[PDB]
């Protein structure tokens, strides 16, 4: 392909060229096939191609694939949201002194994982139990992929290996699903309260990784105004396209959230959004490594221009 | 394709040789090959390849993929499920008297539709909201095969008559999720209770049109014990099967329908499923056309079975 060819024969910039270590990064003005060279950038600065001895000219022809298998019609789960909630990955990662907290195949399952926790997205989304259907339309579609031929980033694993990732990976991406989300951050919102906090703990490490694959898929929630406002622009063309198709086949009204109108009261419902799950998420996790307040406090300087302009209606 | 080529230059028996008219009939005894004869024969003695002048090589490169795009692993929901429902649908409407109330529209809509309801399942269900996911998983898939190269079997209609198929094979496929049905046919259940039925109406045409198609769908739960049974222990099969695989990526237990114990409690589980959803979606739809009432009995002759075996519990 005159494209896998390309990103393969370039040159990946670094950590630094490309900035991708920093809260406050955005997607926006680099090309797609920047996004690919900072993406294989993640996995290098990661150590996921050395360990794991991952072919150069695969970890592309994954990337590519997993990129084209993703759809540049819907206005927020595109292509551009599992890069910006990789990145985010990548960066409370670094800067966020949380990396010294896990393995190097958690770490593997994350990257692999968060680049896909939302693979086929069509515009279906909720408000408030469904048990995580379109989540494993999304793994079934993320395996699908890993397994595919020349594509096979994790073809250099154990048995045990490929197998203990996987377990990460599914039940990651599975964690994006709000829904368990609040079933269940209600505690690992005490271990902290209690701080009888602990990482060695199997299924603490599993809250933990939840409460972390979520706080970066809501990654463009506590970024810069500009970075921020730009995209709430998109998931509410989204959230409002969603409502028009749901009042057309369907003959139902649209639940604010999601109807053309109310568009005036977008803020409180971005302010809402933001003291029913933003803060806490945030806030909270901070105390885990301090190195991610620069979340925790983005998102306060957001839930205050929305407070700002919610303070007009 | 040596397939394709057969079950086109082969001989699409009789509505009567095939016996695809009975509420009794079964897939079992005939191999795949046949059960596209018959469902070809379905589309034939329903008037689609004659009014809609349905290519014949096409409704076969249809059907066939439509086909082939199911999998055998599943237990239950695999093509013999499609088929059965299809059949079912094609029943209901004769020997049902049912036909006599369609337009010529909305029966392609239903062949055409039910034989894709549940298009690409994977063996994850349910057993109580989910706003129909798995189904539009189903539609994009039922939608992606109509659309495909010489597999566009509507490829004969006009804009407004595909779109008012699509409206309808949507919207139905999308009513196999009892979730909706439920949150439905309670007043659907009162258009006889209160008799002010009327199938002119359209908003009433749908909830019709969607009673009717999970009529179809839970088809086999009224066939001669031995039909009715046979399948019981298929949906077992899966039922347990999907709580094996929830037990051993993620840890939780069993919802006793989905735990491979309990399967002594089956009956009482059956028996409460028929009181709980199949009597009155059967009996119901009979006041609609009394030449349905082979269902509502034949389901009342298991819910008999079920409550002998069961009151050995
Ligand atoms: C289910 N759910 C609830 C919800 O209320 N929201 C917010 C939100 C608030 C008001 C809106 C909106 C999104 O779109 C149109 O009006 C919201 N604000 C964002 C900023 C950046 C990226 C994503 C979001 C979302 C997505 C997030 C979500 O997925
Ligand atoms: C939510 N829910 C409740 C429920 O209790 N059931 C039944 C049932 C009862 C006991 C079982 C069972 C299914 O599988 C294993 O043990 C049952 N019996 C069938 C026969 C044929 C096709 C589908 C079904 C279902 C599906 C239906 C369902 O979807
Ligand atoms: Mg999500
Ligand atoms: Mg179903
Ligand atoms: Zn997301
Ligand atoms: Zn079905």
């Amino acid at each position: 392909t005159r494209e896998l060819q390309s990103l393969a024969a370039a040159v990946v910039p670094s950590a630094q060229t490309l900035k991708i270590t920093d809260f406050s990064f955005s997607d926006f003005e680099l090309s797609d096939l920047e996004t690919a060279l900072c993406t294989i950038r993640m996995f290098t600065d990661l150590n996921l191609v050395q360990n794991f001895q991952m072919k150069h000219e695969v970890l592309c022809r994954w990337i590519l694939s997993v990129k084209k298998n993703y759809r540049k019609n819907v206005a927020y789960h595109n292509w551009r949201h599992a890069f910006n909630t990789a990145q985010c990955m990548f960066a409370a990662l670094k800067a966020g002194k949380i990396q010294n907290k896990l393995t190097d195949l958690e770490i593997l399952a994350l990257l692999i994982a968060a680049l896909s926790h939302d693979l086929d997205h069509r515009g279906v989304n909720n408000s408030y139990y469904c048990h995580s259907i379109m989540e494993h339309h999304h793994f079934d579609q993320c395996l699908m992929i890993l397994n595919s031929p020349g594509n096979q980033i994790l073809s250099g694993l154990s048995i045990e290996e490929y197998k203990t990732t996987l377990k990460i990976i599914k039940q990651a991406i599975l964690a994006t699903d709000l829904a368990l989300y609040i079933k269940r951050r209600g505690e690992f919102f005490e271990l902290i309260r209690k701080n009888q906090f602990n990482l060695e703990d199997p299924h603490q490490k599993e809250l933990f990784l939840a409460m972390l694959m979520t706080a970066c898929d809501l990654s463009a929630i506590t970024k810069p105004w500009p970075i921020q406002q730009r995209i709430a622009e998109l998931v509410a063309t989204e959230f409002f396209d969603q409502g028009d198709r749901e009042r057309k086949e369907l003959n139902i009204e649209p639940t604010d959230l999601m109807n053309r109108e109310k568009k005036n009261k977008i803020p409180s419902m971005q302010v809402g959004f933001i003291d029913a799950i933003c803060l806490q998420l945030y806030e909270a996790l901070t105390h885990v490594s301090e190195d991610c307040f620069p979340l925790l406090d983005g998102c306060r300087k957001n839930r205050q221009k929305w407070q700002a302009l919610a303070e007009q209606q």
